[PDB]
């Protein structure tokens, strides 16, 4: 117990300047526990999809999720590998 | 009509499960725009991320059928 | 004995080319740490990116076999 | 007149190298169709994979600029030979 766990994060961003800048600044801050990042623009929809795999602790996934959800034009779904 | 979907699959590392997932994703390949496979050998599991552009019938059939494979969990999110 | 390698694969969309690439990569799945597939439908082609951690002879073997497949182009970059 | 290109980028974990690659890839975001980042912490390195659809000026600019960042190694491959 108390070990880091795997989590999957899917982020859907509206692909304007501000929204993308804030998501990027955040993920830079948390890059330590990010094991994988995939960014796929959906230009047809002016949106971008980002998939993340993290291996991290409770404090950290919670901090990241809370912060992403405070960014305008960003939806995030967080799930543990379990 | 078609819209974008994100599918996340978590597979337990069993020969049968991988085979069945692969067969399904093969049958549905025309709708898949991206596929990322990331093994988690530490946890005897794999993660698969997919992006599709397809309709309700198709995403419903694929998700439903993935979810019926022993050792597989699936989550589907419309892009919106 | 083991090192990281990156493989980029470009595959012309022929039923057989796809099948043989998949069959080959299945043989080497133990070594594969990441696989990303991105179809390019407007060119009838698909891109595969792979990261492997394996020995020199294994990455030599896989690269050699991939290169022999009609419609497949493969580039191998060691991480160092 | 725009063509598909694949880039593989290998970066060492330096504040400088990371930030230089990132600034550069920000400038070229319009034509990037996929970006995958995979760190390899065993080696203190990161791998970036890119697919772009872009013109001649732009892919030469990007690969040329990437090619001259210390701690970066880049390979650019056209989709069609």
């Amino acid at each position: 117990h108390m070990e880091k766990r795997f989590y999957i994060l899917t982020i859907v961003v509206e692909d304007r300047e501000k929204a993308y800048r804030q998501v990027n600044e955040l993920l830079h801050n948390f890059s330590e526990d990010i094991l994988l990042r995939v960014g796929y623009p959906v230009r047809e929809e002016n949106m971008a999809i980002i998939f993340l795999v993290l291996k991290t602790d409770n404090d950290t996934i919670g901090a990241l999720s809370g912060k992403l959800g405070q960014i305008s034009g960003v939806r995030v779904k967080t799930v543990p590998l379990k």
